[PDB]
């Protein structure tokens, strides 16, 4: 027989993931063999659940850390493997300030930011504030993006000859990194 | 007749609470500090004796989200010139409302000026201007926080031009956002 169709694998808890499959068509009678296995550890399970129901639980599992999993149904006959999804649990930890933050096509009123995220924390956004230098501070901008597989943002709008200050957050199930440092940018128009 | 404490200040502690703080002071003896509280919209007034060697009274048993007016005075053996009213709101026990007279203006390739009101009285510390591209695709949104209430104007900057985006725009309080029943729409010229 051939694999589950919509296979989708995702992390639920601290301690779960949640496999989710297309619903098997029948004739008798069969059931679907679950393997999920550990990445940072050596870990694996083999879970058999009965074909009619659509999907499993994948419980008693360890905080960030990333499993890989695959899915067959069997009869009788032992059918083929899926494809390996992959995913981690959530983070039990804060996420780690982004790195390789490099602020660069300076311009008068725009400037584009760059910067990496570590794979393993459940990173679901990162946040780009920037203000302006000076003691006042009345108000900031905060750009918010929620696919952490942008790698790039260009800032736009800004006043020339003027100073700011960049910080760039970015946030996970727990909640948000903690800058220990600012960044700095200076326009010209010239 | 002594005159009043000087650097005399009111703070929103809590919604039941205000903080008066004041100048230290220090003839002969013995002397207190007479501060009196009223509510503006209740008919709530009291009177408080403090001994006049402390800095600060904490004024309690007040309502939610209600304006307060306070004076105070050194007494004696002779009665002291009581002070200038301070007034202060009592933090919020609800959401702030949405901010009415939402007038965007001067809309430009890559400007907008937007500007609003706010009611008084809700303890409103900031307001948060939202605004995304009129897609659905959820991959970015800028929030633009304004962290006083006295701005009433902002102007947006390096938009794209011919484009349509979704201007949301809250309040912030000591309970939480305001919510917004509708969303405003901004087109952009060219360019
Ligand atoms: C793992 O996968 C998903 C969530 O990630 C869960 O599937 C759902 O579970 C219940 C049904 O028992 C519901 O929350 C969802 O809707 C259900 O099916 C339809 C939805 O159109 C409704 O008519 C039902 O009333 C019922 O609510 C359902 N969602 C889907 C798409 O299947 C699943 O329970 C979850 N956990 C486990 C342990 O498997
Ligand atoms: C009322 O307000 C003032 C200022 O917030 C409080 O005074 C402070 O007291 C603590 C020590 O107990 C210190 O932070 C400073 O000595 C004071 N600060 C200033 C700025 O003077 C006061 O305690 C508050 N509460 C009451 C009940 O009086
Ligand atoms: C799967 O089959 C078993 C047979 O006992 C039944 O208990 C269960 O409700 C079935 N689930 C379905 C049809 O979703
Ligand atoms: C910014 O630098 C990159 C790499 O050279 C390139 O896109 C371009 O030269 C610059 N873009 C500007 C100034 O808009
Ligand atoms: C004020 O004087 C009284 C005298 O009973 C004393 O209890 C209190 O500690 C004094 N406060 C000071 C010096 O701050
Ligand atoms: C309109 O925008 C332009 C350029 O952004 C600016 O110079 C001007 O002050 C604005 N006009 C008003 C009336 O706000």
């Amino acid at each position: 027989l051939p694999p589950p169709r919509g296979l989708n694998l995702l992390p639920k808890s601290q301690t779960t993931l949640n496999l989710t499959w297309q619903p098997i068509f029948p004739e008798d009678d069969f059931y679907v063999e679950v393997e999920r296995r550990s990445v940072q550890k050596s870990d694996q399970q083999n879970i058999k659940v009965p074909g009619n129901l659509t999907s499993v639980l994948l419980n008693n599992l360890h905080p960030r850390e990333q499993y890989v999993v695959r899915a067959r149904v069997n009869t009788k006959a032992q059918g083929e493997w899926s494809e390996d999804l992959t995913a981690w649990t959530l983070s039990d930890i804060l996420p780690p300030q982004p790195e390789n933050i490099k602020i660069s096509n300076i311009t008068h009123s725009s400037a584009v930011i760059s910067w990496t995220i570590l794979d393993g924390y459940s990173i679901s956004s990162i946040t780009i504030r920037y203000k302006v230098q000076g003691k006042n501070e009345d108000q900031h901008v905060d750009v918010k993006i929620k696919n952490a597989t942008i790698t790039q943002y260009q800032l736009k709008g800004l006043e020339p000859e003027t100073a700011y200050q960049v910080d760039i957050f970015a946030e996970n199930n727990i909640g948000s990194s903690n800058p220990a440092f600012s960044h700095e940018l200076v326009t010209l128009p010239e």
